[PDB]
């Protein structure tokens, strides 16, 4: 076919039988003969494309439909899902943050945000690389949202209320034996603690209803 609207009727009678590839096929040859106008076509396109694993060119087709601000979020999330499947996560993260800024307080995207720092900051908490969690779980409370920010915030109170305890833990045999680097690592805890302290006063204060947020802010606060 030559007509660009046949080939858009082509494209829609394939996506509704589910054969992703042949609309691709079909979408991708009309949006090119009518200079990438159609941002519901292009939209579907980039669906299409990643369904048949063509993640760049789905990339490319969701690019089309965020410039002509069509279903923005979606787009977004299309857009950040091409790079996921390219097992690219800088790209990921990147494309979702260009997302919240775009449409701030969309529920899907900041759940994705948030859950990809929150994951970020574990992985680098169980690697006991405690500057670069904090710095992930404090990314993860960039979203509107008060619950997402809450467990943000109690996932640091944690962080800190065990680098503090590891601090103190390796201090004990310290109090009769090397008093100057007893007193060094006691100044270290104390300073941990209260930052978890801290953190998780936050997070008490956004969810009153997280009773266990609050308990463990009172083992902290025992600690000081």
């Amino acid at each position: 076919t030559t007509d660009p609207n046949q080939l858009k009727n082509e494209g829609n009678d394939a996506l509704n039988a589910k054969n992703y590839a042949v609309a691709f096929e079909k979408y991708s040859e009309y949006l090119k003969l009518t200079n990438n106008q159609d941002s519901v076509t292009a939209y579907n396109c980039g669906v299409c494309a990643d369904n048949i694993k063509k993640y760049k060119e789905a990339a490319d087709y969701f690019d089309i439909a965020i410039k002509k601000n069509y279903n923005l979020a979606n787009a977004y999330i299309g857009k950040s899902a091409a790079y996921r499947d390219m097992k690219n996560n800088q790209e990921y993260i990147a494309t979702l943050t260009e997302g919240i800024k775009a449409v701030p307080g969309n529920a899907t995207i900041e759940k994705l945000y948030a859950i990809y720092y929150l994951k970020e900051g574990q992985k680098f908490q169980q690697a006991g690389n405690i500057e670069k969690a904090e710095e992930n779980y404090k990314h993860a409370t960039d979203v509107t949202s008060k619950k997402w920010k809450t467990d943000a915030l109690y996932s640091l109170g944690v962080l800190f209320y065990n680098n503090g305890a590891d601090v103190l833990r390796k201090a004990t045999p310290l109090a009769s034996s090397n008093k100057e680097k007893y007193a060094s690592e006691k100044a270290k805890a104390d300073a941990a603690f209260k930052k978890a302290v801290d953190y998780l006063g936050e997070a008490v204060t956004l969810s009153p209803n997280r009773t266990e947020i609050k308990q463990m802010q009172d083992q902290v606060k025992a600690m000081i």
